């Protein structure tokens, strides 16, 4: 009997983005993560509403822990006014996280700056690809944040970046000092016409991504945001996780 | 935009072993393979009974084709008398396959020899690991077949082989001339106490297996036989397929 090769060491943590489970309750979400050996969840309002009580927040944490899951950040949370920003930062504090994934209107970036100073939280702007005018890609988030507080950056969405015609691995190399979260997913083309697909079936260079994360020592989460078959996504979620685990282990 | 590496070329074909779906009908089985991009199914009696009519066989083939699946072999079929052997070979011919996965009593091996000559079919004996007295491992199948017709060999079950304390990659190197089918699966230990687990989570050295299949030019099927959570196996089936696809692509 000959032991297989040791699995490679990686600085990042595997998680799930909450939108993957937009059509499912928290019970179903946590049970699925548990079965997939995934220990991190980005928290969405459809699982933990912003006005949840202190007791409801405790109950959320306890359920997460019972399934060996940590809620590591909140969002994406879209923010179109200072009041929404105020509410999002207070919610993060109440939930006990220090990372907020957000989509603030451009004119509100100075206010986000004020709030990251007040709370000492990181704030990761979710880039959205070529269908959306604001924050289409990693460069656009960079240009809007590079002169602001160091705690403001991006949720590097590798799929949307590639669909905008950008190399997400080269963007990670350039912009790593402001990449605070990541959505992993795969796409069928490096254009607006690219659609979501199971990880490994599409165009994203995962081996390159994994090597680059090691090279820049990315220590955040790589959170699967699976946007295919969203009314019955389980088979695709699990195949994508398997493929990504293997790339993580063998690269 | 930089294209990812071309996927590696492999001589084998990815399939599914029918026992994976012992608790599910053929519709559910074919739909699952279709969604997983799997094109080969080993045919079990609970999906296509041995006394199925000619019309039922046609209907089976048409349904398989509609889901882009080929039924590539039949079995495993346990055989404890010459009559059962007679019935299995005639069934294979009626179903239009040339490979039978079987478990014949040892004393019936001469009759299997007679039947492979009569029909010109390959016959792959499913080895069963340390819990079962007959055909516990690849060496035992080898010793019982090496002097018989060249068309009689083994369904190399990598999980059961490892649980018997055997190296399935070294067994493949030794015995490739008589490996006509393969069950892929993973296990938690190289002992009787090893249980099934998602591919990649266990002890089987898949990269080594893939390199060895290239080295001996194994052109048969690697059929997933998933024996965990068998009342709700979908998540584990899909993770295992993802992991194995990645190993196939990147090794």
């Amino acid at each position: 009997v000959k032991p297989k090769a040791p699995k490679a060491v990686n600085p990042f943590h595997l998680g799930m983005a909450g939108y993957t489970f937009v059509n499912f309750d928290l019970d179903t979400t946590l049970k699925t993560l548990e079965r997939l050996d995934i220990h991190y969840l980005c928290i969405k309002d459809f699982h933990l509403p912003l006005n949840s009580t202190d007791e409801q927040i405790r109950a959320f944490h306890d359920k997460c822990a019972a399934h060996k899951v940590t809620g590591y950040a909140v969002g994406p949370i879209y923010m179109k006014s200072e009041e929404e920003i105020d509410r999002a930062f207070d919610y993060a504090k109440r939930v006990g996280v220090k990372l907020i994934v957000g989509v603030p209107n451009y004119e509100l970036l100075p206010y986000v700056d004020k709030k990251v100073k007040e709370y000492d939280f990181h704030y990761a702007i979710h880039l959205h690809g070529p269908d959306i005018k604001t924050y289409p890609d990693a460069t656009d988030v960079w240009v809007h944040t590079k002169d602001l507080d160091p705690r403001i950056g991006m949720c590097l969405d590798v799929g949307h970046d590639l669909r905008n015609g950008c190399d997400p691995v080269a963007d990670l190399k350039k912009y790593h000092t402001r990449v605070f979260d990541m959505h992993i997913k795969d796409v069928t083309d490096s254009s607006k016409a690219g659609v979501g697909i199971e990880i490994g079936r599409g165009k994203i260079d995962f081996p390159a991504l994994i090597r680059m994360m090691r090279e820049v020592n990315y220590t955040g989460m790589c959170s699967l945001e699976y946007e295919k078959d969203m009314k019955d996504p389980f088979l695709g979620i699990a195949e994508s996780i398997g493929y990504f685990k293997a790339v993580s282990d063998l690269t």
